[PDB]
């Protein structure tokens, strides 16, 4: 049976503490639609209640302690969370937790730290003398105390910050001085060294820190009974740390712990290097495909549809790609805003959901909408495609990426899924038809478009071929009627 994950959040969900409850209540519907894993937002305390979670204040406060002005996180309390996970797991849906280990924000107090400024465009170039800054690096977790963990964070657990509370300059990155203090390596080499992203950057060279994060990772998996992770900001975290943290957590828990890293670069070579340095022990989001889809959707029909998978992880390394159309960073108004145009979204979902390559992810924003921007729910258009994935997308695949507008693939179906088999055909331009082979054994069958976009039927010829059709700027997915 086909695996499908859903990112069950968007950036602009309301701060009403009701999200875990909504997820609990949707667990049954999600399973019905063929969702098999749910990626949940950061469950811990961020820098305030309305923090999406990536502010990472206290990884041991899952909406449990009164900290940063709130007991609950944005999404709800710890018990509402456990009860969502229970409901998901009772519906046979796995839960992947987001993991933010790059930095900590929202420190309880500042420390006077000797530091040097480096060039934000080349973090290896020091551009000041050493001097003392006031850095937000002291974490004492007053509201939690030592419950679950007595680890306290101090300046020497971090490599730098971008904010001197005493001087308050923007566009500064401060590297901490101290014995053995250096930006972590290997990380992405954009800006010379991209270890520093925001807030207080965690020093992955620090043995106390490595041990703490490993232990936290076990605690988090154990406390929530997680099935895997989405690892945030991996281009900024020492690659060997991530590789080994994941191996540690899997070994400690005896669980598979499927993991997908967000390595946000539109560059297969960088992704492949990350995969090499992490020994292929986890998957990456297919950021290149995302940009291919985004660009195609903006190309008014003129994208060469035959090249849609070019340069992508899913083309090259299908077993290590999590494919996605959009996410909470690419949604409108966000940091990596590159939102696939609505008309193209169904074609994009069909590409990720009906092909045998990649582990596809459905975005909450797409499925349910983003009311704050004017993004309607596309559930009605995604549902037929999820249905295709769940019941029909099985067996040998034949691709037809051979025209600049109309492309397609078929799936021969297989014995373990009765009536499985499909032919997906799409056009970013005028409609048209394509002959495609669905399997000799399907000769004589009458197929219909499960999306309903093309009325009518197609009968498979004696040889297992048919002339499948699609409307302009549309996808049709033909399956045995
Ligand atoms: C998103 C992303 O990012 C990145 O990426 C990148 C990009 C963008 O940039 O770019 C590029 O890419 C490219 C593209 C684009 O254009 O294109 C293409 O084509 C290409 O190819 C590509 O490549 C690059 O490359 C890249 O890389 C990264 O990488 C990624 O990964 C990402 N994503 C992810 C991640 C993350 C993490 O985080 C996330 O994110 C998000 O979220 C965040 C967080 O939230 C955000 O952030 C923002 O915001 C923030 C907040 O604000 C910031 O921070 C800052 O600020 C602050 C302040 O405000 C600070 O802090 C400090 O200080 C303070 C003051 C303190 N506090 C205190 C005080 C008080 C009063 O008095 C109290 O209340 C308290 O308590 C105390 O404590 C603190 O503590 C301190 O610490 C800091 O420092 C700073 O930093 C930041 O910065 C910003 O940024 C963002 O935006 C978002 O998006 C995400 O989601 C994920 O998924
Ligand atoms: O809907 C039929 C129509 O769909 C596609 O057109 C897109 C256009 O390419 C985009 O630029 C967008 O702005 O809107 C249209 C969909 O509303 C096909 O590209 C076009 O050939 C086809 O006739
Ligand atoms: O085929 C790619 C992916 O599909 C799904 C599987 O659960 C996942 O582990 C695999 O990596
Ligand atoms: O007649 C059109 C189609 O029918 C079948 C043929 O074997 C295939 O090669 C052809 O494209
Ligand atoms: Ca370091
Ligand atoms: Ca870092
Ligand atoms: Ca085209
Ligand atoms: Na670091």
């Amino acid at each position: 049976t086909n695996g499908t994950m859903m990112q069950y959040f968007e950036w602009h969900l309301p701060n009403d503490g009701q999200h875990w409850n909504r997820l609990r209540d949707d667990a049954s519907n999600l399973r019905n639609r063929g969702i098999t894993a749910i990626w949940i937002p950061p469950a811990w305390k961020g820098t305030s209640q309305n923090d999406v979670g990536y502010g990472a204040y206290d990884l041991y406060d899952l909406g449990e302690f009164n900290q940063k002005g709130t007991v609950r996180t944005k999404y709800g309390t710890r018990s509402q969370l456990e009860s969502a996970i229970h409901a998901l797991k009772n519906n046979g849906v796995q839960v992947y937790g987001d993991v933010v280990m790059n930095h900590k924000g929202g420190a309880d107090a500042t420390e006077n730290v000797l530091a040097v400024e480096v060039n934000p465009n080349n973090r290896n170039q020091e551009i000041s003398g050493d001097y003392t800054i006031e850095a937000w690096t002291k974490f004492d977790f007053p509201g939690r105390g030592n419950t679950y963990s007595d680890f306290k964070w101090r300046w020497y657990h971090f490599d730098g910050v971008d904010w001197d509370q005493s001087r308050q300059f923007q566009n500064r990155i401060y590297k901490f001085r101290g014995d053995g203090k250096a930006w972590d390596w290997e990380v992405d080499s954009e800006n010379g060294n991209y270890d520093y992203l925001m807030y207080a950057d965690v020093d992955m060279d620090h043995p106390e820190v490595v041990n703490e994060l490993r232990r936290w990772g076990e605690w988090y998996t154990n406390t929530l009974n997680l099935d895997g992770f989405r690892i945030d900001a991996v281009k900024h975290i020492k690659y060997s740390f991530t590789r080994d943290w994941l191996t540690h957590v899997r070994n400690a828990t005896g669980k598979e712990m499927f993991a997908v890293a967000e390595f946000w670069k539109n560059d297969l070579g960088a992704l492949e290097n990350y995969l090499n340095k992490t020994n292929w022990n986890h998957s990456v989001f297919d950021v290149p495909l995302h940009y291919n889809l985004y660009n195609a959707s903006n190309s008014g029909g003129n994208y060469d549809m035959a090249k849609l998978l070019n340069g992508t992880v899913v083309q090259k390394h299908p077993m290590h790609a999590v494919t996605f159309v959009d996410n909470h960073d690419s949604q409108p108004g966000e940091s990596l805003e590159s939102f696939v145009q609505e008309w193209f979204k169904p074609l994009a979902y069909a590409l990720i959901l009906t092909r045998e390559q990649g582990y596809p992810s459905v975005f909450y924003g797409d499925y349910y909408g983003i009311p704050t921007h004017s993004v309607p729910a596309m559930k009605a258009k995604i549902d037929p495609i999820l249905e295709a994935r769940q019941n029909f997308a099985y067996g040998t695949q034949h691709d037809y990426f051979d025209h600049h507008n109309i492309i397609g693939w078929t799936r021969e179906g297989n014995t373990t899924h009765p009536n499985s088999g499909l032919a997906t055909i799409m056009s970013d331009g005028p409609g048209g038809e394509k002959w495609m082979y669905v399997g000799q054994n399907k000769a004589g069958q009458v197929w219909h478009d499960i999306t309903g976009n093309k009325p009518g039927t197609v009968t498979i010829n004696a040889d297992g071929w048919a002339n499948f059709s699609v409307n302009g700027g549309s996808v049709s997915i033909w399956v045995k009627r």
